[PDB]
């Protein structure tokens, strides 16, 4: 299990250029591909990216190249977050991805607004906190998300996924 197959899982793959639900386009695991306001735009953004002909559609260690270089990107967007380094630090590398599946959904302005089970998250109570994520529109949006979210933050482990 990784943070790649964890969201493979979660939110899934696709490997042809996919316009999003907010215009954007979109490849991999919710790689944003930010420069195109086309679709011409999106290939040679991405071929460009790559490296290669593509055409719209990339194999699957390019996706992870991707999502790989999108994870280093939002560990440091949280890194440099105040709310959020000293909880991130505090945690395991088990829960840390878990974080992280947040930031990939909800974003670090989300997963920031969370100002309580974060507390708890820091301080260690893996189950009171836990208790604290099921009360979350996000909870109520993508249960056997959050499910699988809190359970990797209960147990530290990816028996949830795996």
């Amino acid at each position: 299990m990784n943070i790649f197959e964890m969201l493979r899982i979660d939110e899934g793959l696709r490997l042809k250029i996919y316009k999003d639900t907010e215009g954007y386009y979109t490849i991999g695991i919710g790689h944003l591909l930010a420069a195109a306001a086309s679709l011409n735009a999106a290939k040679s953004e991405l071929d460009k990216a790559i490296g290669r002909n593509c055409n719209g559609v990339i194999t699957k260690d390019e996706a992870e190249k991707l999502f790989n270089q999108d994870v280093d990107a939002a560990v440091r967007g949280i890194l440099r977050n105040a709310k959020l380094k000293p909880v991130y630090d505090s945690l395991d590398a088990v829960r840390r991805c878990a974080l992280i599946n947040m930031v990939f959904q909800m974003g670090e302005t989300g997963v920031a607004g969370f100002t309580n089970s974060l507390r708890m998250l820091q301080q260690k109570r893996w189950d009171e906190a836990a208790v604290n994520l099921a009360k979350s529109r996000w909870y109520n949006q993508t249960p056997n998300r959050a499910k699988r979210v809190i359970t990797t933050f209960r147990t530290g482990t990816w028996d949830a996924y795996k």
